[PDB]
């Protein structure tokens, strides 16, 4: 039940790359890059990548995490959602926990 896309709102061709150059030449893209290859390292762990997750309640991701699952509740609710997705709570927040939002 979401959008599918591997890039955001304003990634590099960089990160069009194949495979992914951000990993070689550094990242510059926005915060609903989808791309778990470019933006991974500085923004999570090896616990979060388990699928669904291992983090839960005990997270061990850096800060560019993009999931909901380990980070905390947004204050998002009632449109406080002011990124511009309007997603207003973390069920439907798809914003990384460095985002405008949060
Ligand atoms: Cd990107
Ligand atoms: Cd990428
Ligand atoms: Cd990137
Ligand atoms: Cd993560
Ligand atoms: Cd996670
Ligand atoms: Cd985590
Ligand atoms: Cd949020
Ligand atoms: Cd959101
Ligand atoms: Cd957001």
């Amino acid at each position: 039940g979401s959008m599918s896309s591997v890039f955001g709102a304003g990634c590099t061709d960089v990160c069009k790359q194949t495979p992914c150059g951000c990993a070689t030449s550094g990242c510059n893209c926005t915060d609903d890059c989808k791309c778990q290859s470019c933006k991974y390292g500085a923004g999570c762990t090896d616990t979060c990548k388990q699928t669904p997750c291992g983090c839960g309640s005990g997270c061990n991701c850096k800060e560019d995490c993009r999931c909901q699952s380990c980070s905390t509740a947004c204050k998002c609710a009632a449109g406080s959602c002011k990124c511009g997705k309007g997603c207003t709570g973390p069920d439907s927040c798809k914003c990384d926990r460095s985002c405008s939002c949060k």
